[PDB]
DNA sequence: AGATCACGCGCGATATCAGAATCCCGGTGCCGAGGCCGCTCAATTGGTCGTAGACAGCTCTAGCACCGCTTAAACGCACGTACGCGCTGTCC
């Protein structure tokens, strides 16, 4: 699978989250797992609200 | 004078006579949502290099702990007064 969400088994965009973390002036560098973790958390909260 | 029965008055509950507002059921037209299509930009793949972070060794500062005194502060008790709370009436 190409998309990083598919690798992480998520419906939210890991690539977009990584890009925002980088172009958000949050830190000099952004780990590889931070976008995955944040996408998973956002997906969980979205599902929790939508249920 | 006391007890029982009948009648009258007062209070509570149900019904009701109504009528008022809400919810519901149906038909209807709509526009807002879901979906398909095409295009392209942003994400992915591959590779590099460099520094940020991980790890080990050492240092010594600060946290923990312990003891013992002394004494400020908490705890306890009691009297009472004044504040909380309930009841009531009036006016707006």
């Amino acid at each position: 699978a190409k998309t990083r969400s598919s690798r992480a088994g998520l419906q939210f965009p890991v690539g977009r989250v990584h890009r925002l973390l980088r172009k958000g002036n949050y830190a000099e560098r952004v780990g590889a797992g931070a976008p995955v973790y944040l996408a998973a958390v956002l997906e969980y909260l979205t599902a929790e609200i939508l249920e």
